[PDB]
């Protein structure tokens, strides 16, 4: 089974939330798409650490039969190639590809915003013009080929626009001690 970044997984039979980016071990995605011990399918592969609130980043860890891929899927039949994650500045043009609403783009307009969602505060967020229906959390979030981050949530949609908050990825590399794939 092949991961790429923006393809649906599920969780408990519900295709809650989209790959982030592969990783050594597995991909990143959202933490508010589940917890520590979760099982995914699509691939199968078993959450392993998660924070959320105060962050949304989780890591899920895949094991046999699952190619970790350098890719993103742009939902046109095509795939974008992963070549890093060195940080965009605010300005920036960024798309997302995201399992319900495809590829989408914006800008970045401001680093370290806080939202709080019903379950509380995250902090530390990309803020960007980018839209995003539920599904896309967990999603790829990229500066031509540097991944940036993985799709938290916000306001709007994709028919009449929103704002979109992103988990950057190098808190998440650190905290788990995770390189990116590149190749």
């Amino acid at each position: 089974f092949d991961v790429i970044g923006g393809n649906a997984y599920t969780i408990g039979g519900r295709s809650r939330c989209s790959i982030g980016f592969a990783v050594n071990g597995g991909f990143i995605t959202a933490g508010h798409c589940g917890r520590t011990g979760a099982t995914t399918a699509n691939p199968t592969g078993t959450f392993a650490g998660s924070s959320f609130p105060g962050n949304d980043y989780a890591f899920v860890r895949t094991g046999a039969g699952v190619n970790l891929l350098a890719q993103v899927n742009n939902y046109s039949g095509g795939r974008v190639q992963v070549a890093g994650h060195t940080a965009a500045p605010v300005g920036s043009a960024v798309c997302r590809s995201g399992s319900t609403t495809g590829w989408h783009c914006g800008t970045i307009t401001a680093l370290n915003s806080s939202v709080t969602y019903p379950e509380g505060t995250v902090r530390g967020l990309i803020r960007t013009t980018v839209c995003a229906e539920p599904g896309d959390s967990g999603g790829s979030l990229l500066a031509g080929n540097q991944a940036q981050g993985v799709t938290s949530g916000g306001s709007g949609n994709c028919r009449t626009g929103g704002t979109t908050f992103f988990q950057p990825v190098n808190p998440i590399l650190q905290a788990y001690g995770l390189r990116m794939i590149t190749t």
